[PDB]
């Protein structure tokens, strides 16, 4: 593998020198013969043995003691000595507070698909490891929910539940992120709600859940601790900050009767520490405009809300070539961001935050000797070449810590 | 193995194999992916003979004569030929074949749909520039038909020595002059500011306008390059105006109705075609958005905004995506209202994922660079954003090569 590979930014000529790639450690999915670079996701018995964890624990201390200036210190070495003999004498090993706390940050510093790390330094770390129950985890979460939100103040953070063991034990948040609106699919084949969502409705009605059916109905949280059944538990409402979304210049906007929430706190993924495996991990930051504008509502398989919004413009809708669909979503980005903005609720524009990424790009290749980025989720979904996320050179390659997918638990989950 | 892609809008999942038939490199590896670079880094006998015989055995099972009398023939005779000339020639019909196939292979391409209706003028015969400026002549002549665009390729002759290529030094056979300027900015396509330059240093004598149509420089058999104007009744153009905005036409924004791209390098069966301009026609975004609003471009949005009366004080406004649909719509108008083909990046997209379920029914599979595939406007509101694609490479193929005043040693 060459040692410097050069990245281009073909609208400054600014040309940017990679050698942290050398330091990869997972697979990309492609081959010396093909790219799936466009490819979304290119057993539950087995966890680490003894022999697959030395080496990883032994990987990420040695990072971290570099990363304190302490590398080959007495305190390293007496590090690296207690974590071996943990392996050694239980087949796994705890991670000390310091540690978890400098992981997790990396996790996010390392997570290729993400435009919002300028921000990775600054991350609230909860331990929750002592957590036992499915009640313990809603309050966990709840107090997640509420410090984060702020009062509409955001401020990103995570909490991090037990790690795996053997495998049978596992905690999950079962909801793909902690608020999202219900889908509910009716007998003559449409839609109410969130369509992104119908399965795990679906799942939450046969657990007990009483549904509203409504159009933007909170879903409960569905917690599982210790490899027990999951639970399920209502978000206090007044933890749920929401935007009423209106535009500065079509008074008929509001007449939508559309809102969202403020806090995108993903909640499904695993959080890989050292050959420790966070099976639960929900973490939050604040809303790029265009995840709700874009994909939220214009998604065909979403609300999908462009007919409406351009029927309400008045636009010509039989030739594409009028562009009433691009013409539509802009109004509608545009309003996403006056009504969050307007209510003091922390958002960014799609321009402003691809602009902040290239310069802590700049600065990740100047400190760090690089800095993995998937071109294909950095490139907003609007807009993409008057942004300068399109004209860079990126590449994308998988460090550790990092966020990675798992599969559904309803898939795997045996039910006691 | 079998290698599956997803649409996750459709959920249509589709099935590669053609990929198990690539043996070219695409930069990337187990542990780094090169989807993003541009450009991620003369023959013998030797080398020759196998690129020779897979291309000759892949036309022959495409014309289902696959080991046939013709077939064993042609290949005898390509042997003999690489062994008493260090090359061969190709077939008409090869040539043809072979062309076509490297527009079908063209990842980055979202026209594909229409790879098998191209024309292929044969231009082997070329011995000198004014030649070339004579096939090139018909080749726009043709290929404009009067705004009934229509795909072409012009294939001059082939390398030999590496002393004496044929190149087209202008990186489109139609585009427009840039000038540096005295107090440091740019008029016309800041594009070509260098190209520009050594058209007027080889004698060009500059209008100095906004859209000065350059001449075409042309080098043959390795010789110095010379200048020749394209009839100016040859070179189509539109003048952009908005269907709803009055004062857009007043902007005097204008764009030439030919696409066609001069500087790549066709492959066929190891016989390298360094002169092969190949036209098509526009899809509306490369004018609207790529040619008039990159900054290192035309870059005609605040002007645009400025006429719309925009608040530009915040980019929260999204002032810079309102002017972006407002420009590609008059461009879109502006051709239509001239009848000159041009297709919207919302029909063209949707048509070129019919082509891939086209493609992999008849042909196991279709690849595609999703990074060049999604327009560079209203990516996800386009049915390519939400198809998983598999990024491969086949030959026949267009490749990149240097720029020609970086190689040619003058005289
Ligand atoms: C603080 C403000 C943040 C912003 C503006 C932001 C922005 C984004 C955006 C726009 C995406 C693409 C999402 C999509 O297309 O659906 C993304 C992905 C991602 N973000 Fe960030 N993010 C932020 C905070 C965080 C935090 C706090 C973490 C973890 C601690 C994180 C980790 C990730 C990961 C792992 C992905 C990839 C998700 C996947 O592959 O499915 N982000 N981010
Ligand atoms: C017929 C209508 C066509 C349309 C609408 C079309 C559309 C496009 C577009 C939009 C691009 C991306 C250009 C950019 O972003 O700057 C592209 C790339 C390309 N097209 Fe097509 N195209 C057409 C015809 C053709 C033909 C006739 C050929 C060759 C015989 C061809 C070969 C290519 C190649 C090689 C590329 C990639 C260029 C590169 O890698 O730098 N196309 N096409
Ligand atoms: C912290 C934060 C802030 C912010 N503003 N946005 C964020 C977006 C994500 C994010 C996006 C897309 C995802 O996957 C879509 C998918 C996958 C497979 C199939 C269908 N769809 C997932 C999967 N967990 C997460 C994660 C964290 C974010
Ligand atoms: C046949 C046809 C029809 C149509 N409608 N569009 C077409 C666009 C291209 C096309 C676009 C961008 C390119 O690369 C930009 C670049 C590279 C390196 C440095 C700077 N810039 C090249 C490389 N020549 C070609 C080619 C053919 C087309
Ligand atoms: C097929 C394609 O990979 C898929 O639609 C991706 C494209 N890029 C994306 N980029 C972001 N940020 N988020 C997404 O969900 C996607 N989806
Ligand atoms: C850095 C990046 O590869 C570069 O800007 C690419 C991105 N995608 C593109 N896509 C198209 N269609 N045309 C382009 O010129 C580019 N440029
Ligand atoms: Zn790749």
């Amino acid at each position: 593998c060459p040692r410097f590979l050069k990245v281009k930014n073909w609208e400054t000529e600014v040309v940017l020198t990679d050698t942290l790639h050398l330091k990869s450690t997972l697979e990309t999915g492609c081959t010396e013969y093909i790219c799936m670079g466009s490819i979304m996701h290119p057993r539950p018995e087995d966890v680490a043995t003894k022999d697959q964890l030395f080496p990883l624990a032994k990987e990420f201390i040695d990072q971290y003691y570099s990363s304190i200036k302490r590398f080959g210190s007495k305190a390293h070495m007496e590090r690296l000595e207690e974590v071996n003999k943990e392996i050694d004498t239980t087949s796994t090993y705890q991670l000390k507070d310091t540690e978890l706390i400098y992981g997790a940050k990396h996790a996010w510093r390392n997570a290729s698909r993400c435009v919002g790390r300028i921000q990775w330094s600054k991350l609230q770390v909860f331990d929750a490891r002592d957590c036992t129950t499915a009640h313990g985890m809603f309050n966990y979460i709840c107090n997640h929910v509420k410090y984060a939100t702020n009062k509409g103040n955001l401020r990103s953070a995570i909490t991090i539940f037990p790690q795996r063991t053997d495998g049978k034990h596992d905690f999950r948040v079962w909801n793909s992120q902690l608020i999202r609106y219900a889908g509910y699919k009716q007998p003559d084949g449409s839609t109410l709600g969130d369509p992104a969502n119908v399965q795990f409705t679906e799942i939450c009605i046969q657990q007990g859940w009483k549904p509203p059916r409504g159009r933007f109905d909170v879903l409960p949280l569905l917690l599982q601790a210790n490899g027990n059944d999951p639970e399920l538990f209502q978000i206090p409402p007044e933890l749920v900050l929401e935007v009423p979304i209106r535009h500065p210049k079509f008074e008929w906007f509001k007449d939508l009767g559309l809102k969202w929430y403020g806090l995108p706190a993903v909640s499904n993924m695993l959080l890989e520490i050292g050959g420790l495996e966070f099976s639960a991990c929900p973490f939050s930051g604040w809303y790029m405009g265009t995840e709700i504008g874009v994909r939220d509502y214009c998604d065909n398989s979403r609300y999908n809300i462009l007919e409406e919004v351009a029927k309400k413009m008045n636009l010509d809708m039989r030739k594409t070539s009028s562009l009433w669909k691009d013409q539509a979503l802009v109004e509608i980005n545009i309003a996403v961001l006056y009504s969050f903005q307007s209510d003091k609720v922390t958002i960014v524009d799609h321009h402003s935050a691809t602009e902040s990424f290239i310069k802590h790009m700049e600065n990740e290749y100047r400190c760090r000797g690089g800095c993995p980025a998937d071109w294909v989720w950095i490139v907003p979904p609007m807009s993409g070449s008057i942004t300068p996320v399109f004209h860079q050179e990126m590449l994308n390659y998988r460090l550790t810590p990092s966020f990675e997918y798992q599969p559904d638990p309803w898939n795997t989950h045996v039910w006691k």
